């Protein structure tokens, strides 16, 4: 076997259409070890002093003009890593032409015809160019589609830059593959750092670095140092880095690096630069091209050997089992690929479901777990009844307006409690507390706490701490209660009435989120996550959050199809049981986050599977949960949108996002849905199946058809004293069938194929073509026996006719069969082809009778046929096609379609 | 003018596709004074012994088998009007062919070449059959497809019949129309009584007879008369009437009367029969057809005159002027809206829209005033939150179990509150009261008190009678309340507390209903209205109703498209507010039915086109306001799905029903949408305006190509000294063109001519004539000119030349121009037509090139084209298109195209 040099045969796919992206957050060993080169120049531009900064990467205030940014797009290169760069389309073409196969079958053609028979050898180089081109054509189409499709979809920043002739100065939304060095952006809450920035300024710029430091709590980024100088880059307090998050606050910075200068861009890039281990696509298909390469490489050699010994010429017989040989091709499936998936990828645009690359398209239809959260898919993101109570019961004004102020004077992700208190406060009562307090300072919100605050005063002598959260974890931090307009400790009695209420409130569907204050001195210094202490408790908000219409339906559709949806959510099991019931989801038992961290690796992968709510979830819990749901055979699905996300989407088999989202969630992602809804996920899963059917209905039919062929040549051309089919005929019959085929992409699909999750096996293949090729072989047989006895071909001298005789049956059934071994259903009555294929099989079964009759069949070595070959033809096509049709119930049999 | 033979010439399409179904409720006059047969028919069944019942109807209690259905099925005929009885194909085929054209022109055939010139009548003869075939295949498919849709949504009834051979009984579901006369049927809640019928037994059956009695209260209906007789037929206490519905209750009855043979079946049928006054659809048509009339009587005999004074001989100058005038006929329109309506209403039923009418598709692309109510369309039907308390606010079970009580004892319609009752009550305890109280009486809902009762009991001794409703109409009723777990008298303070804690509720937007319960000593009377009276408040329920997701866009889409919806409904003016805050909707100011009452006919005329909200409503309010919104020139379309529902759907312009409702509420409606959604609804407008724009651009292209060929004929026959071409070249011409324009209901719409309600003007099309009339004809001169001089075709023996050199160019103008004057935007890069039509333009126009060359043009009396007069005809279309596209901009300025 061995067969190394198979790595030059196969080409393979560009490595943006299949496999992700890098996704910086990955890796915390030390790659390079911190180069030095990295580490001292981020040192040094770190506390740069900001009148220089602007001569340093050519900046001016104002922002970039034109002439600027396309120099310094020239200078420093493009926003991309090196592997987003797609190949110049003359390259695309090269590369496709100077594949192994084409350049020895136009060597061995100018080696056989080079005996003063030209225009022999020409045509078949002719041929040989049609069919690169046609390849070419078809693979360049799709690729820039699917780029089309990455780059609806992509990361946005807002940059100064210059509007009109003017200079007028704006704040474009670019896409961040078009930043330059010295390019100055604003940042705001939720948008992730695009590149390596130097903070011009920045208000309470709180931003998350877990990707690369590791530590989960948010850092400080102000526009100047505050902190003596430190050799660690990454903890700099005024240079941002690319593939963090913004939590909370505003900036507006510079960016300092680019593309693979960034820091990120050495890591796992250029610091590793190690052979990345292909996914399960490609995989897949190196079994496939690796299959089609063994077929070949044992059946072509025999051919070659048998014409040699016995038919004379070497130089011919080689040519000949070449040309035959190009049948099963492996350079095929780059094309066929390429030509499926992303059609299917185009007509999930037209679903609202954009697909970032097209190796998701074979997940997304093996999906069969589908983690999700209970906000934005099954309930909607808009809550409709909201009361606002103290802990008596009674409506509280003082509770409305402390969770006012909290929600307007935050600069963190928008949140629907802070929607809808915003809109539930009247504008007089409203823009009096605006006009009679001012912001100072924030706590942004994070998960060992769970609690967000904000610091704001009256006047100069006092402040106020006003902070929210879950009600368990405000309780933590008040030891006294505002009661009946008193402040009175909070004793256990009131704690254990307070969680009653709110466990009644949490099991009728109602979200509780309590609110505390406290009063401080003045004080300079920022406040900390210490100060909240000794609060206050003002009272509770509880709010309906109600399920979306369409999300029973929507499930009962995924459970059909076979995907068992899983809620992984971090609020309480009450409220998320409560939605669970109402939305028709069995919630079984109910596991938490507490009792999971004691449960071992096997003991939660075996609880994973029979639990269908989780709560109480922290980021970390949702990534443990979902990497142990696809060990046991799962392709698993995540589906969010936060901004803790991205480990959970990378860990799963396949993530889904939201147009509408942080970009973390985005980046993360591989398929991207227009609005958060299921209904649109499982259409799309659908479609995606259909897809991917229809891609390996095309190479098995492919594979099939062109190894009966070659197995057909291989038995019978011993007993024959001339080759019994011409290699330029069967260039033309590999040509045509092609161009018929081209329309499978748009096949239809039955639903049996579909009804339930796809599972690939590349071993199928084999079995499919060993079962479907002897089948053609035998009519192939019958066909040879016809023109040798029934057409009197008995000699070279008639050699013409013989050819030709085989060549309409070889073009037109090669066509025909797909019409039967499409389907395991009884085709034309039972199961249908589409118009577009059905079109291109007549019209090329009209182009194969009308060559031999052509003018041009002369030129191409093609004798006319006589009237009786006709009915001889049919009886031929008929009889196949019957024996084929009584012969698949046997393969579905012994090994089933899908 | 007159031209009162007209009625002769017109004929008017099948009376089931346009206008309305009678709808048994109307008319409340004498009609035939109650017909003493009938009157004296029912007194005597009424009071019939249940035994002889059996055999005076030929039935058994088990029920009836097949022959016996069929058999009773051919003696009294079918469940239908007589206006409900399709034609026969052949009879629809023979009044296709008997119009008085076609008639004409084989007559004048045969007398104009009788002359021993057979084969020429005989192929005239021949296109004439041709076209007729056409035209009724045309017809009979459409309306087949109509009426398949028609019966796609019917009333169904549930029947005992046999099931099997074994004769099994069973309980089938069949449409109304199969019901024969003594069959054994069952009634439940919420179903229209479908024929005359003869209460076999009846458990607290009250019916809604306010359709033919005018009494809105229910009346009881008992197995056996509890009446002294009386002579009015529908006061009997045991026969039910077609037309009106089971308010509660069950029963089980038997057919006594059906079809025309029932009470409503000679009322406006049979006692009435008078001529139905035709409605805005008809009207339409009328207008067009008497214009074409008019352009056709006025412009033929002009024609026959010139040609009989100049030409000669003048029986075929008649046939001539007969065969030109054929295009400007009067009876394509049958077809024509028949072909193009359907397909659309077709259309309709894959978006989930069943038209049980074509005239329908008019008015529903023609509506911009939306009628509604809350539930359903705006907010669900499944609500999220409950909370049963007392009046202290504090939850009670007793609230709760009263409510399961009157919820479960119930026999009327299912309501949300009912449903959310039932689930929400804990199985042991809901098992403890069934089996603990056992229902004796039933007092139904009506709209006088708006309270529905139901008295139980627990032993022999006393009586608990149970009712629950609105809150003011509950606490009218109330002298007493459970308070603290003692009766206390209800005073006004407790009253306007409830009334103030209740409000708030309300502004929350949450419904309230209250319960209240009374014992009372065991009696054998039936309880009435009057038993409710110091009734003890048990408490209330407040319950949220949230909206739908996809209402806001649904509303905004719809607002886009210019209908202005407006809400009728008869929940509180608070809930009614909130939810249209919710979604939306400008409430502006609120209008409550309390204040319609006093204003006048024209007072509230003015109101109703500023208010958009409407409370507190009676369904004779609502039925008066939508009746007042149409005087304006608005076409008005009413949504709805209750018992009361008829008289609005009714009067309105059109009625929108859903599939899932109350029988009344379906048989009234004129569109049945799958589910109650807005989306669809506008959707389903949207694709309406497209067909009616279809119908419209058909019939304008038609008669104006038609119309420019007459003027020509008319303008250019005097000169020359021969026919300007054979009448049979003529027919040849129409049937192609027609067969061409078969593909039009097809073809694409621009968003402009559908984004505004469509407004049809029957003048619009003559001015459309006469403006694209001599466009047509001005070239026809130069394709004259060019045969006479450039191909001096100037004698008759070689006339055969010249008029296949306009024959050509008549076809394919004809053919081309339909993709000029389509759109007003520029064709073939500004807007393009459908994939059907294009091909079917390019066949026809090959097909018309082709003819002169075929071998039939000989029996045609055709003659051969040379080469030299393509150019000429390539360019003479090429400058016809061109200064059409350059002209159209004159029409759209000074008449505009929609
Ligand atoms: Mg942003
Ligand atoms: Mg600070
Ligand atoms: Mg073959
Ligand atoms: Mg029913
Ligand atoms: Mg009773
Ligand atoms: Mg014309």
């Amino acid at each position: 076997m061995f067969k190394e040099i198979f790595t030059r045969l196969i080409r393979h796919l560009p490595s943006r259409l299949v496999h992700r992206d890098p996704l910086p957050g990955a890796q915390q060993t030390v790659n390079t070890v911190v180069p030095p080169s990295l580490s001292a120049h981020c040192l040094k531009m770190a506390v740069m002093p900001e009148e220089e900064l602007w001569k340093t990467f050519d900046t001016h205030p104002e922002g970039l003009n034109q002439a600027e940014v396309e120099s310094a797009r020239e200078q420093h290169g493009e926003n991309k890593l090196p592997a987003q760069q797609p190949s110049p389309w003359w390259v695309h073409l090269w590369v496709c032409y100077r594949n192994p196969f084409n350049i020895l079958l136009t060597i061995l053609g100018a080696i056989s015809y080079a005996t003063e028979d030209l225009f022999a050898a020409g045509v078949i180089a002719l041929m040989v160019a049609i069919s690169t081109l046609l390849n070419f054509i078809q693979e360049a189409r799709s690729t820039k589609a699917a780029d089309a499709l990455k780059a609806m979809v992509s990361n946005t920043a807002t940059v100064l830059r210059v509007i009109n002739d003017k200079g007028e100065n704006g704040w474009l939304e670019i896409p961040i593959d078009q930043l330059v060095p010295g390019d100055i952006i604003k940042l705001a809450a939720g948008d992730m750092i695009p590149a390596d920035l130097r903070i011009l300024q920045a208000r309470d710029l709180f931003v998350a670095q877990a990707s690369l430091t590791g530590e989960s709590l948010p850092v400080e980024k102000a526009a100047t140092t505050r902190q003596p100088e430190h050799s660690n880059p990454l903890e700099c307090d005024t240079l941002c880095f690319m593939g963090t998050t913004v939590v909370s606050g505003t900036a507006q910075a510079m960016v300092i690096a680019t593309g693979a200068n960034t820091w990120f861009g050495q890591l796992a890039g250029r610091v590793s630069e190690q052979e990345s281990e292909p996914n399960a696509f490609q995989q897949g298909i190196s079994r496939v091209s690796m299959l089609l390469i063994r077929f070949m490489l044992v059946m072509a050699p025999v051919v070659l050997l048998i014409n040699g010994y016995t038919k004379g010429d070497w130089w011919e017989a080689a040519l000949f089992a070449l040309s035959v040989a190009v049948g099963l091709t492996p350079e095929m499936l780059p094309m066929i690929v390429t030509s499926t998936l992303a059609r299917g990828a185009v007509k999930l645009s037209k679903q609202k479901v954009i697909v970032k690359h097209l190796d998701a398209i074979q997940n997304f239809g093996a999906m069969d777990i589908l983690c999700t959260d209970k906000t934005g898919t099954l309930t909607q993101d808009k809550i409709v009844l909201e009361n606002h109570t103290d802990i008596s019961g009674k409506t509280s004004e003082r509770v409305l307006h402390s969770a006012w102020l909290n929600s307007h004077y935050q600069t963190g992700l928008k949140n629907l409690l802070d929607t809808a208190v915003l809109e539930g406060t009247d504008e007089e009562s409203a823009r009096s507390l605006a006009s009679r307090w001012q912001k100072i300072d924030e706590i942004p919100f994070d998960f060992e706490r769970r609690r967000m605050s904000v610091v704001v005063a009256e006047n100069t002598e006092h402040h106020q701490l006003v902070c929210k959260g879950a009600l368990q974890e405000i309780l933590n931090v008040c030891s006294q209660v505002r009661h009946n307009g008193e402040i009175v400790p909070l004793d256990d009695i009131m704690l254990r009435k307070i969680k009653r209420v709110t466990d009644t409130l949490n099991r009728q569907g109602l979200r509780v989120v309590a609110v505390a204050t406290k009063y401080l001195p003045a004080r300079e210094g920022d406040y900390q996550r210490a100060d909240e202490s000794d609060l206050i408790l003002e009272g509770y908000i509880a709010f309906l959050d109600p399920p979306k219409e369409t999300t029973a339906p929507a499930l009962k559709a995924l459970k059909a199809s076979g995907i068992t949806v899983k809620i992984l959510t971090g609020d309480s099991e009450l409220v998320a049981a409560k939605v669970c019931h109402e939305v028709g989801l069995d919630a079984g038992e109910v596991v938490i986050g507490s009792d999971i961290e004691t449960l071992s690796d096997d003991e939660l992968a075996n609880l994973a599977q029979r639990t269908t709510l989780f709560a109480r979830l922290t980021p970390m819990h949702k990534e443990r949960i979902v990497t142990l749901l696809k060990r046991e055979g799962h392709v698993v699905g995540f589906m969010g949108d936060g901004i803790n996300d991205a480990p959970a989407l990378r860990a799963a088999d396949i993530g889904i996002s939201v147009d509408g989202a942080v970009d973390i969630a985005r980046e993360a992602a591989d398929i991207i849905l227009l609005e958060k809804s299921l209904m649109v996920l499982e259409e799309g899963v659908i479609e995606g199946r259909r897809t991917f059917a229809n891609m390996l209905k095309y190479i098995k039919m492919t594979a099939s058809s062109n190894f009966g062929n070659v197995f057909s040549v291989l038995v019978a051309s011993a007993f024959l004293p001339f080759l019994p089919m011409l290699p330029l005929h069967l260039l033309i019959q590999n040509l045509l069938y092609d161009v018929s085929q081209v329309a499978i992409p748009f096949d239809n699909v039955d639903d049996e194929q579909i009804q339930k999750p796809q599972r690939w096996n590349p071993a199928d293949l084999g079995r499919f073509m060993i079962f479907f090729g002897p089948i053609s072989s035998i009519f192939d047989i019958l066909t040879f026996c016809l023109m040798w006895w029934v057409f009197h071909a008995n000699t070279p001298e008639t050699q013409t006719l013989f050819q030709s005789g085989w060549f309409v049956v070889g073009l037109l059934s090669q066509t025909l069969i797909v019409h039967m071994i499409r389907t395991r259903r009884v085709p034309f009555i039972q199961s249908c082809a589409s118009w577009p294929l059905m079109i291109m099989t007549v019209i090329v079964m009209i182009v194969g009778i009308a060559l031999p009759f052509s003018p041009l069949a002369s030129y191409l070595q093609l004798q006319a046929l006589p009237l009786s070959y006709f009915p001889w033809l049919v009886a031929i096509l008929a009889g196949y096609m019957t024996l084929t049709q009584l012969v698949k119930g046997f393969y579905s049999r012994r090994y089933g379609w899908q």
